[PDB]
């Protein structure tokens, strides 16, 4: 685990990340997509094989030594509000749970469900609460990747609040 376990945020591409290990926003079909998920694909193309897994869940697959946790978000123009908000929540529960089997001292990890998996509606606050929700109780740094200028400072604003 890391000596004083915190949160980070950084608005940068996390195929560029220093981590030791990432987070994909995958899809259930593990195809290459768009965003984040084809950024990961283009950096990590390896770690694509049987990478394909339902929503809801996470699964590893090592790119050399460096692991990829495909996790796969609901899209919320599918499932209902209620629906879709368990199946986030259990994204994150499933992520913390190979964190933590990995043993890796560090995580890099988008906001699931945020971009084209949002339905349309800003799902910041929804998507970061179950982030924190799942990996509070992990000792692993972890570092929140974004693209937008404001999801930074709301992001950072959030990380701070706690303390
Ligand atoms: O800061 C943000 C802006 C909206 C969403 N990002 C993307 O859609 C996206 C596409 S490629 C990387 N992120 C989540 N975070
Ligand atoms: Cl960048
Ligand atoms: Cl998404």
């Amino acid at each position: 685990g890391a000596m004083a376990p915190s949160y980070r945020v950084k608005r940068m591409d996390i195929a560029k990340n220093d981590e030791e290990c990432v987070v994909n926003a995958a899809n259930p079909r593990g195809l290459p997509g768009d965003g984040v998920c084809k950024a990961v694909y283009k950096k990590w193309p390896e770690s694509f094989k049987n990478s394909a897994t339902p929503v809801g869940t996470a699964k590893t697959v090592m790119c050399g030594t460096y692991p990829v946790i495909h996790a796969v978000g609901p899209n919320f123009s599918n499932y209902t509000e209620s629906e879709g908000d368990r199946e986030l929540a259990a994204a994150y529960r499933e992520v913390a749970k190979e964190v933590t089997r990995l043993g890796v001292n560090s995580v890099a990890i988008p906001l699931l469900s945020t971009g084209v998996y949002s339905g349309g509606k800003d799902r910041l606050t929804q998507s970061l609460n179950h982030l924190f929700t799942a990996m509070d109780s992990t000792d692993a740094d972890v570092v929140i990747y974004c693209r937008d200028k404001e999801w930074e400072k709301k992001i950072s604003e959030a990380i701070q609040m706690r303390t």
